[PDB]
């Protein structure tokens, strides 16, 4: 459908927007490229270990490497919607976060090329509970935004990817990624790439906050929808810490060899509270 | 719509894909911010001018602002078209298209806010050709691939975008740009930011080339819609391109004062240069 016009010929770019400002510092703090992390040692780890502490660390890889090729695929329909409304500041901020994301499936993928595990099929580790946030509710989310970009649709779309997927599990991997193998000094090329991979999350998840709180700023019901779809979830969140959790505690061999007391009531904790957490950062008055 | 699994769990990033290598291209000479431009001395030179010299260079930054944001909305269709065909290689490299012309946008405002001119209304430099091209038939062709990514439709989208408003009309500014303001020793700051296009809009031209051979390839019967296609914008091309120089022509001030030999017979030469130049890059048969 037709340009009415266009806002940098009638006017300019609002300067001060928010999302104007989140745009300029992820153009500041993106410049990192995957393709620039060395994996060699990662590569000899790898190979170091036994066919049971391989296995380890595979589970989480796995639900980080569907995720972020989910989130690649998913968010375009969010910038769709914001485009249509016009919100150029949000698109231009929207370009820099598929971009990072782009960069974060990159990341996983090279990892899993240089340790020897590319022609592996880890969907094995993806149990009930995880297709149904993956493979399903995020993309019906998502999606929805092509016929339905109404309120209550786009606080759905933010709560299940920047809330939920990216708020509290994204968050909750990267600091179980360090409490095991930044403790054991394995896989460094890897935690580099989770280091760069949590600073861009940063502002992913600030977009989503923006998003919602600038919707409940509207009509103050809109936050008991936030409360309720972050509730619809949580059963598939933990449902999916708990499968994680559960393999953990059967295969011990890494945490004997590395003497890591992997506590995973603290891990369990953290999820947790970063859901709770989530949930504050989002004011019902305002 | 779900899922059926992902290629960076099952498998990984191919490699030696064609758009990943652009990809990675994208990434090592994509690093310019326009924020890092300095366009204080464009700021007195445009100061410097007189009302009828201030007028001269409007009608061609009207022409790309709007350009660069048509892109900017118009090229997410595309992105989604080629994920839901699940070619991930593509989607990477998409995302430093849509954040290469975010980048766009975002210089020319620049440049408007500077020199004074961000209230001024450019719109008044749009005639019914522009109108045509990037109101109307741009963001139809793009848009059409929501509801029908067949061959047809794809190759359609790519040679309205890449061929004619990236490879025939934005290379041709990029030309008359340094043609008249170079030689002038005008707008450094401007012309860096040209510069830093000219090189991002190569790859942007390739994977337009990429998109067209690759359906051409599978039946040869595509090369004609292609060439069709092409030939049907060509009068609005050269309506637009007739246009500004005949506002080129009534407004004489500028070539008198700075020396300067506008040959607009040489500028619109270029254009019919350019507009065949893209129809031979891409091969019948194949
Ligand atoms: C064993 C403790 C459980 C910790 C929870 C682990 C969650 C794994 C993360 C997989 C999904 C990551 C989603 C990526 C989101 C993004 O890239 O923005
Ligand atoms: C006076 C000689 C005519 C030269 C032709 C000038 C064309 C002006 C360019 C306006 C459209 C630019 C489109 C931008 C495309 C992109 O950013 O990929
Ligand atoms: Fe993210
Ligand atoms: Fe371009
Ligand atoms: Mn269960
Ligand atoms: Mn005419
Ligand atoms: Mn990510
Ligand atoms: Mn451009
Ligand atoms: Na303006
Ligand atoms: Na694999």
């Amino acid at each position: 459908v037709h340009h009415d016009g266009f806002q940098t010929v009638k006017a300019t770019i609002d300067w001060e927007h928010p999302m104007f400002k989140l745009y300029e510092k992820a153009k500041r703090n993106g410049k990192w490229n995957p393709a620039d992390i060395d994996f060699s040692q990662d590569q000899k780890d790898f190979a170091s270990l036994t066919s049971e502490e391989k296995i380890s660390a595979l589970p989480l890889v796995a639900g980080f490497s569907a995720g972020e090729e989910a989130v690649t695929l998913d968010i375009l329909p969010m910038a769709h919607a914001l485009a249509r409304q016009g919100r150029l500041e949000d698109v231009l901020f929207l370009t820099t976060f598929m971009h990072d994301e782009a960069k974060h499936v990159e990341m996983f993928s090279r990892w899993q090329q240089a340790v020897g595990i590319g022609q592996m099929d880890l969907s094995v580790f993806h149990n009930d509970h995880y297709k149904r946030i993956f493979y399903e509710a995020l993309p019906e989310a998502m999606n929805r935004l092509y016929a339905d970009d109404s309120p209550e649709a786009v606080i759905r779309a933010a709560t299940v990817y920047n809330m939920i997927v990216e708020g509290t599990l994204a968050e909750s991997g990267y600091y179980t990624f360090r409490q095991i193998y930044k403790k054991a000094g394995l896989f460094p090329g890897l935690l580099q790439g989770i280091d760069y991979l949590n600073m861009d999350e940063g502002r992913h998840i600030q977009f989503g906050i923006y998003t919602i709180q600038r919707i409940v700023n509207e009509d103050e019901r809109y936050y008991e929808l936030f409360i309720r779809y972050m509730d619809e979830l949580w059963p598939h969140v933990i449902g999916y810490v708990d499968y994680l959790t559960e393999l953990g505690k059967r295969q011990q061999q890494l945490a004997r060899t590395y003497a890591l007391e992997i506590d995973y009531d603290l891990l369990r904790h953290y999820v947790i509270k970063q859901f709770n957490l989530r949930k504050k950062q989002i004011s019902r008055t305002k």
